[PDB]
């Protein structure tokens, strides 16, 4: 009698993971459907040799997929190569996040934040994302109550979602991995609380896209991520109450 | 008595040099202002294993800069090391001309596309991808004389440029390094002559973006794509002919 | 007006989580204290070349920690570069497990066998081996159902510890790394149900032990294994009775 | 009418362009028939560690073929690996320029030399040595109009060519790659304005030479390069009365 | 009418030539059977920085196989690339030697030893020990009649030696090639002069061992060990009465 | 009352161990002066792909120093990374070896000749031609007995020499590395048993050398090249009849 599955503009089942493992500053298992990630936030006293001594601090991000994460093995990147996926994915995640910090309230400190995705199932770059700032509050929420920080660093929420133009479907939000290897188009979308982006990458697949369908994707995207930002409002508790 | 510089919705002096290398199937130095890369096509008759048989052709490319390229010496990818920078950029440009070709009509061959930056200032990535297109058709060219394709297995024409919100100017097009060092936003995009994207990627950098913006960005960078195929049209002499 | 820690003779908690994710055919999270683990068992209908077609199958393994999985960040093996630690780490859980294998019974197929650590406090690679044995056998059990085996391809189970003489607390079972790193001798053992070794590594850490020091480290590990190989059957419930 | 071809004592048409590329201190595209070669000269304010403090500067030299450079396209050495070739031709690179400068009065600096190949016909490292020459000449130009030495710091003139043995033809200087893969011997020869050597590098392809050959290969080598001396100063303009 | 072959108790003609190379603080080439190490020790005055200052020094040691030390060619460990073996090994060599050196004495200097194998028959590792150990006392030695230390800083004499079961032999020592191939269980054992464990490393090979076993092969090992002592004392001369 | 050192055109002592060790098909320790070289030489049943089915044998050559094979300790080249030295000479030695083998005449094999430096005190790359050339007929000669070929398929004797202009010495013979490093020009050549040349490579090191001093060079090393293969010959023996 229940209906099953999704609809078109409807999210995977999300579920946020707070004080996930013990030794990170912030650590967080975040689920999307299937695809599941360990994120987590680790703080460094140190900064990149080219903007020492400027008194801004810098976000850097690393990802990678335990080999059985997918469903045909992958080979580990070991030292074994990394894939350009891999950086284009771990560039996305560092601006990203970057964007939304305050880097000279963070002081001159690195957040390393790490990526590791233990099942994949379509959208671990946006799960990701969507993780990791929850993982970095938390790791600020620490230097706050460390009197390290005068507040959480950050200007506001930030979460990613894919939508993507499915066969026989049309628009569709957050892709499996089935989905995703059969979309004409698919596009990761990165905004904030207040409905501003940090990034927007589509790409056609064999395909184009037009300025109609860019627009409508974006639409389907917002919604997702305003979604996910009460779930990470939901997980975050009272931290809330530390960020404006 | 001339107006000195350009204006906010003005492209960079373009040049396209074709047949310009001797050895390859296709030879293009496309120059963008100070911006120059070599652009060449290579046909190899065989196909990646995970697509043999299947009677499908495959484009993938290669970027790299020479190391004074830039005002500031880059340490040479040797084997050194391959960046995420280069990673990224290199999927973007194959990513971007296999949508454009019919693969099927190529039969069961790839395109190496090399893109090798001679000198840098600003948008390498997608004048790559506009001089690899003209390329890739002066290859494709050759093998319809040579009988070896029915038609110039196109699906249309392909030019790319880089878009951005840059401090106390607003929206500007094709940007050069300066401009992109102090942009709050910045955008590259990738579109077909029927005005259809194959590829959209806004980055804000540090900043953020309205949707306002978005439309606004892509505005501007469709008709500096329009300009640029004009000019692909131009280098391209009779072969338009041959392309619907 | 509990007793407060572990006795010198006792495991720390031991949960070994069954069916932990979905993609592999047999996994596996291990709990040893803090120590957390993910094995995987991954099913290749391939043998290495140097043993083609001689009828027997193979089994690899490959660790790796997540880099926060330490209180201490560790530098990412990305490709980074592989440790020797990682290395002598592989080469100990294949080889136990290989030698519990009916590799003639397995036919000519590979289990590739993956342990990533995502949280450490000591005994990583022992932990490893005795979460990947479950997560082989939960392979081998599919396997058989299957009918792609005539039976589950164990001579024995298989489990592992480790053993230490630490200051002023002489011989300790299950070391954490608290304890490993002010350790003057330490131990990793490797037995079977019928209380026979697959293999024993001690090793005097700026100091050195007696036969008689050999014998009781030896003595406290069969037990912390017999222990552990009870628990392996609690987790593996029904399964028990396709194994002799 | 024409005579078609060249003497076998004839070099390929030599053109040296300088001031080629904007962002180098020196920059030269040079063309020997079909190879056709980007120099660049940077000035770095450092020296290698080993002679810190010493007074003395440094030529170092780096060279990459474009992959479609040669007919047949070669793999980039992009990190790919780098070749003993590669490796053999940078040696002689930096060896060469470093014995006509006078490093004393360069001061503690390092000339960092690249040689992009983008058309490859032969004598490419040759040709690399020759354009390379002139691409430092004009650096040291722009640092004596800035007063950072008090003259162009070089004891001489350098140029370079191939010389070699031509089943069918005997003694043929400036080899084609053609003509290279049908020689019996082949020597690079390296040599100043005032008629002494700096490198002499002859081998035997499967085969031997003689004493007399060893002179004869060195006679046409010589007037072959200071032909090419000619061309250098015929490129320098005005920059020659800052020699001696 | 001699007795043809080694009892399974004795070990292989042990040949060790002290003061073999120039260069080395200490060198020594050993001779076990056909198993030939090239084992050297070098001085420098620095330790790694995680542990400089603390007044302690270090060992660290490096192996490697000459290509066709073996019956059938290995393949370069070039840059080729280091495998699990010869990353094992080193760690074996480095923890042994440190278990015996005074680090307090030997001051702030690390150790490096290089075991480089000319001739491969079984047993390299533990031979490595052994040759090591001497080329390291001759170091040590040197450092004393230069007063840069005060006594030969080690606590007492090492050597290693192989021990194994083997399929219709039992326990043999000192296995060979062939022996090691066709061994159910072999093991590596590390002792001083004063009959104290560094290391013990067991292995079955597809197969198991009882503690009876293992004891049984420590008995054979420790006897091995000390007549290898009694050698690495004649062929250390006066060194001897420098040594407690 | 003995003249102690070296004339100006004197060869180091020269010693040549054939059967040195045991594996390779042809094994040679060779001795000159200081600098010691283990060369072996290996025969594979295969030739390279670009090759394969024409009928013609091939030659390829490695090199490595151990680490305190040289005064001051040399980090290891383990995969570390390969030097240009490293790659020049292996160059060098494998198209000095293929010039005089009768490729046809071997068949479709290669042979491997490793160069393992033991110890150096200049002149490494000469004595790993002389060495390896008889390691190789060595090899020969068992392919010959073995009914393999129908005769050494070699078309002369093949020997290698320094020589070199030092500082207040004039032209020496044979370079010490005390006398490589204070010498202005330096050259290595490689002449067969007849006269005829296989190799010349000459460098002047900060300095330049005149067509006078390369014949005076030239006839020096010719003369230190025939004294070296008459105890080539002396080291083969017998097997010299098997050559012509």
């Amino acid at each position: 009698m229940r209906v099953d599955g999704r609809e078109k503009t409807e999210l995977r089942h999300i579920h946020i993971h707070t004080n996930y493992l013990k030794h990170p500053e912030g650590s967080v298992l975040i689920e999307v459907g299937d695809t599941k990630v360990i994120c987590s936030a680790t703080i460094e006293e140190r900064v990149p040799p080219f903007m020492r001594g400027e008194g801004k601090g810098w976000v850097t991000a690393e990802y990678a997929m335990i080999p059985r994460a997918t469903e045909q093995r992958t080979i580990r990147e070991s030292s074994g190569k990394v894939t350009g996926r891999t950086m284009e994915i771990q560039r996305l995640i560092g601006r990203a996040l970057r964007a939304v910090v305050d880097l000279e309230a963070l002081g001159e400190r690195t957040v390393w934040i790490d990526c590791d995705v233990i099942q994949a199932d379509g959208g671990t770059r946006t799960a990701s994302i969507t993780g990791a700032y929850v993982a970095m509050v938390l790791a600020f929420e620490k230097l706050l109550q460390a009197e390290k920080v005068s507040k959480i660093p950050v200007k506001d929420y930030l979460a990613a979602t894919s939508v993507g133009i499915v066969e026989e479907q049309g628009v569709v939000l957050d892709l499996n991995y089935a989905e995703d290897s059969k979309a004409d188009v698919d596009m990761n979308v990165i905004m904030t609380g207040k409905g501003q982006f940090v990034e927007v990458q589509g790409t056609g697949e064999e395909a184009t896209f037009s300025r109609a369908q860019l627009n409508e994707l974006l639409d389907a995207a917002e919604q997702g991520i305003f979604q996910l930002i009460d779930i990470q409002k939901e997980a975050l508790g009272d931290i809330v109450s530390h960020i404006e």
